[PDB]
């Protein structure tokens, strides 16, 4: 999901289903 993101700027609407595609929890 995106709460297990390390990321400052990963989505733009805080969203996780565009998010997760780059980011592998
Ligand atoms: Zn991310």
């Amino acid at each position: 999901a995106v709460y297990y993101c390390i990321l400052p700027k990963c989505a733009a609407a805080a969203n996780v289903a565009a998010h997760t595609t780059h980011c592998f929890k």
